């Protein structure tokens, strides 16, 4: 009969154990209830599946050679425009997206294999939008371009803006409309750490570290300003990142 093989995205295929007559095995999965079924010239769970939602709705299953990535996506009842696409990718990061009723992207959702979010919403056809990111413990909002997603915190006078740029780097930097020049914050990035080392009153104040982790840690400057202090400190509320701006 079949074998079950486990899918990137909470799915799972059913395999026949050997092929048919033109050297084919058939496929069938249940994705929520949709049953969908196809044929594979391999032997291992890989291929495509198809099948119909209730309201005429095409659905396809795409499972690559490897069974590192799934895609399933939506179509309307001709099959021919998009809905929505979800995709699974084999370092496990989700893309989830959704069409207009002319089937150009209008939404996605990005999850991390961290389970922290980009999310952009009311897509243009310039690609550009609004942008959120969800990290543990608060949420970054700000804007998206086909150049880059700017996120953006403000406290006082002082603007933080994190960048990610159109193929994920991230540069950080900040703006102060303070006048005076006792109080007023400047700020290098430095790419190689991501690390934002902020100054004031030509004196280093503190670095923030845009992490791989996708979190941000603070970590102060002794009285001098020239030399780091006790140990970093890792940003869990927003409150906490508009404090290290003050």
């Amino acid at each position: 009969n079949s074998v079950s093989v486990d899918l990137p995205g909470s799915m799972k295929v059913l395999v026949s154990k050997s092929s048919n007559a033109d050297g084919k095995y058939d496929l069938i999965a249940t994705v929520d209830a949709l049953e969908l079924s196809g044929t594979s010239d391999k032997n291992n769970g890989s291929g495509v599946l198809e099948g119909v939602k209730a309201d005429a709705s095409k659905v396809k299953l795409t499972i690559s050679d490897d069974l590192g990535q799934t895609t399933l996506e939506v179509f309307k009842s001709d099959g021919s425009t998009l809905v929505s696409k979800k995709v699974t990718s084999k370092d496990k990061v989700l893309g989830d997206v959704k069409f207009n009723e002319k089937g150009e992207v209008s939404e996605k959702i990005i999850t991390r294999a961290d389970g922290t979010r980009l999310e952009y919403t009311g897509i243009k056809s310039d690609g550009s939008g609004k942008a959120k990111e969800v990290l543990k413990g608060y949420v970054l909002e700000g804007t998206l371009t086909a150049e880059k997603t700017t996120l953006v915190v403000k406290e006082g006078t002082v603007t933080l803006s994190k960048n990610i740029s159109k193929s994920g780097a991230v540069s950080v930097e900040l703006n102060d409309t303070d006048s005076s020049a006792a109080t007023k914050k400047t700020a290098a990035w430095n790419s190689g750490t991501s690390t934002l080392t902020i100054t004031v009153n030509s004196k280093k104040t503190k670095d923030l570290v845009f992490t791989s982790s996708n979190t941000i840690t603070v970590q102060q400057y002794d009285s001098n300003g020239t030399s780091l202090e006790g140990s970093a400190v890792e940003i869990t509320k927003l409150d906490e990142i508009k404090n290290a701006l003050k």
